[PDB]
Parts: C-alpha cells; structure tokens; sequence
DNA sequence: CAACTGAAACCGAGAAACC
DNA sequence: GGTTTCTCGGTTTCAGTTG
C-alpha cells in the first residue's frame, strides 16, 4: 500500500495549486476535482501524471500521455481505500476551483 | 448489469407507450416517436412517458422528491441508446422531418 | 442556454491483476 | 490473504447547433 504516504508527501511537498492541508493535525485535506474540457489542461493533472509516474503505469518516452484515464486511476484508487475516506459534507463540486475534502483515517 | 435491453423490450411489449411499436415479425427493429418539446404538436404526458420512465426505473428521478427535467430525460435515454452496442439505429429510415418525427432501432443480437 | 446533439470525459461496482 | 487496475454499463459535461 504505497497509496498513504505518496499522497501525504505530495500534500507536504506542496508543488501543486490547490492541494493543500485543512486543518494543522495534517489529518483532512482538499484535492482540485475539475472537469476537463478539450485540453485547466495540464497544471491539475500534474498530480494524476505524477502518480502514474511513481507506479511505473507511464514512462516518459514510451507511452502514448493521456490524462482521462490518469485522473481515472487515481479517482479509482483513492475511492477503493481504506486510508481516505471523503468527507461529502465537505466537498465542493459546484464553484470555481472545485475540489473534494478527505480524511486521512489513522492506522 | 445490461437492464436497459430487456427494460426497452418490455417497454415496447407492455403497449402503454403509443407510438412505441416493432415493425416486423421478428421483434427485432422498433420505431419510438421522436417529438420535439417546443413544438405545438407535443403532448408532454404522452411524449414525455418513456423517458420518464426509464429515469423511474433508475432511480435518478424520484416523484414528489425531485423537479421534473424532460429534457434531461430525453438526453440520458439517447445517449444510452447511443452508448450500447445492443441497439444500432438506421438514419436512412428514421424520419426526424415529419408532423410525426420518430427514430428506428435494430436489435444486434 | 430553451431544446437538442455527438463526442468525450466521467463514475461506481464488481472482477481481475498484482503485491 | 491485502491493495491497485481493469471492465462494464450507462450518465453527465462540453462546445456548439436548431439534428
């Protein structure tokens, strides 16, 4: 399960818009949850390349990028764990700059 | 798994939708009306029911709880035919441009 | 943006495929 | 036995058109 500590570091590292920590016990945190369109193309999917990478699921120079199935991937991911669980009271899917809130559940 | 195949043949056989009929021996290609909501020639009861219907059957409409949207009925039940690999529609014999429009859909078996 | 459209992006729920 | 991807069967948004 290298799911928990790739997301927290990625959140600590703070190399991506958006993601940020909720509250200072690093415990529930935002993830930007937008729509793509024909291409906002490739800033947000940095986070879904950026975990593909680390997986081995894309190598630079030998696949064919595509960002759907990346966002896809990591929406699968984090939806099937037991880590994350989505505060849906929370979430915000319909302003400008959208995102959804998790919790990070201890173990 | 796969309810929409067998929900739409149910839907043609159940004879409460007129205009919802097969059109050979072989139950296997089905004309359904195809009017346009801000036409003057539109029932909304009549015209609307299938869709309905099918966002009943799905639970994505629920009465006295949600609004009615005809059109997003409308639009789900086309793009899921559109989507399935089991109904194919014949563009040279559907008739969009008449005082009765309506589309034909063959069943791949 | 009223109703409508095709295409693409999107989604959850199992079922594999990994680990 | 423990996680992450893949598949399937539709659904919803996007960028327009009036189908």
């Amino acid at each position: 399960g290298k799911l928990r500590q790739w997301l927290i570091d990625q959140i600590d590292s703070g190399k991506y818009p958006g993601l940020v920590w909720e509250n200072e016990e690093k415990s529930i945190f935002r993830i930007p949850w937008k729509h793509a369109g024909k291409q906002n193309r490739e800033e947000d999917a940095a986070l879904f390349k950026a975990w593909a990478l680390f997986k081995g699921k894309f190598r630079e120079g030998i696949d064919k990028p595509d960002p759907p199935t990346w966002k896809r991937r990591l929406r699968c991911a984090l939806n099937k764990s037991n880590d994350f669980e989505e505060l849906v009271e929370r979430s915000q899917l319909d302003i400008s700059d959208p995102y959804k809130v998790y919790r990070i559940v201890p173990e």
